[PDB]
């Protein structure tokens, strides 16, 4: 008898889903994925509910203060978010001491400014201070900072899952849906913000007949969606008639290149930036983790959350279908697309990043680079670049792709582009 607890508030919009409340209790009877069936406590109600809006009771996920698979480096964007305050905190599963915990709390650093300082659980953080809750470890750090560089204040904000997408329906009718706005044109196709079945905000790519075979497609198209990671647009679903419409989440702020030339994106400072290109990179080690091909990086292809967070979009697209200013030399000579290609992009996209969305090679005609790069010419250091940043993409356009870095060790370099190694970690006595 599995009895689970609701995190938060759900609002049914399907046939047979449930609502509930935060609070409410449900009897589990069969957990198919992301929708299981249960049985509501409060309403005595048989249906579906998202796997992910419930826990075990009593279970570590239903504390406020915990946040399950969470890394170090997300942990720290989530506390930083708006909303938090000095002292604000978190306890999650660590990356480096598998299957033990860790805290993050939030700071003020006289020289850094608002930080997130993490430490180690083993339970003990101190050897002057032993619990056998976190529970109970945490309100003793709430009640003055034992040691810590701040006194836990009030749990991390936390974000509401996104709804997980109608069971079976990769394949849906041209019919679900109300394309609302067109927010995009092109060559190949449109985008549209649109409707799914009158409850769904997504945006949908309407492709252009082309090359192109539906078939051909839909092999790749379902691979793409096998590639789910937290900093890849979602692909939510398709409609297999021609022509072909592509069905993801809809992200708030659009594309990065537009982002970045807007207001809001002018006040972005250095270190914001850099996040961003560190998310990218993230999204882009997973995809060299799979082994897979993006074929086209640059600003245009990320999109932004509300929240700012970056999203990695027409992975693998090209393969299916003139921006040689982002091509790597070896792409353009002969073809030859490979994640090391996609690491010379990444350069000129960090490029892009940091001069707010401006034209790479300004003033310079596709042949004028092409050209400039035989003799070996690259961008020169803009003036809010720094050094070290602008040596990493220096290593992305080596002539020699196997001489350009890995985005996993890319990742790891931007992902603590401001913090030591050993500072990584807190030392307490
Ligand atoms: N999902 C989106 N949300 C908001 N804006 C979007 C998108 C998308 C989007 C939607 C679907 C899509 O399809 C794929 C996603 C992943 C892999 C392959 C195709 C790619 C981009 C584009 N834009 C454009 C509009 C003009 C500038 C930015
Ligand atoms: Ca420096
Ligand atoms: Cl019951």
């Amino acid at each position: 008898r599995i009895i689970v607890v609701a995190l938060y508030d759900y609002e049914a919009i399907h046939h047979e889903d449930l609502s509930f409340q935060k609070g409410d209790q449900m009897v589990v009877l069969e957990e198919s994925g992301e929708w299981w069936k249960a049985r509501s406590l409060a309403t005595r109600k048989e249906g579906y509910i998202p796997s992910n809006y419930v826990a075990r009771v009593d279970s570590l996920e239903t504390e406020e203060w915990f946040f399950k698979g969470i890394s170090r480096k997300d942990a720290e964007r989530q506390l930083l978010a708006p909303g938090n305050m000095l002292g604000s905190f978190m306890i999650r599963d660590s990356e480096t001491t598998k299957g033990s915990y860790s805290l993050s709390v939030r700071d003020y650093d006289p020289r850094q400014g608002d930080t997130v300082k993490h430490y180690k659980i083993r339970f003990y953080i101190s050897p002057r201070s032993t619990f056998s809750t976190l529970q109970e470890l945490v309100d003793h750090y709430k009640k003055g900072n034992d040691g810590l560089c701040q006194k836990l204040s009030v749990p991390c904000m936390s974000s509401k899952p996104q709804k997980p997408w109608e069971k079976d329906a990769w394949e849906i009718p041209r019919e679900s849906l109300k394309l609302e706005k067109k927010l995009g044109a092109g060559q190949f196709g449109e985008v549209w913000m649109a409707t799914y079945n009158k409850h769904t905000k997504v945006a949908v790519k309407t492709m252009k007949p082309g090359s192109m075979s539906v078939e051909a497609f839909l092999a790749e198209a379902n691979v793409m969606k096998t590639l789910q990671h937290d900093k890849l647009v979602k692909l939510h679903a398709v409609v297999t008639k021609e022509p072909i419409y592509i069905i993801t989440e809809f992200m708030a702020k659009g594309s990065l290149l537009d982002f970045l030339k807007s207001d809001e994106g002018s006040k972005q400072p250095l270190p914001k930036l850099i996040d961003f290109s560190a998310q990218i990179a993230e999204g882009m080690a997973f995809i060299e983790q799979r082994n897979y091909i993006h074929r086209d990086l640059r600003a245009a292809n990320i999109l932004v959350s509300a929240s700012l967070v970056c999203k990695i979009a027409d992975f693998g697209l090209a393969r299916v279908i003139f921006p040689i200013k982002w091509t790597a030399p070896e792409a353009i000579n002969f073809g030859s697309f490979t994640i090391k290609s996609d690491v010379w992009s990444f350069g000129i996209l960090l490029m892009e990043i940091v001069t707010y969305g401006r034209i790479p090679y300004p003033g310079m005609s596709n042949p004028e680079v092409i050209r400039a790069l035989e003799r070996g010419y690259r961008m020169p250091r803009p003036e809010n670049c720094p050094e070290e940043l602008y040596n990493i993409m220096m290593r992305c356009w080596k002539n020699r792709p196997e001489e350009r870095p890995t985005f996993e060790y890319i990742q790891s370099v931007l992902d603590d582009f401001y913090t030591a190694t050993e500072s990584q970690y807190e030392e307490i006595p």
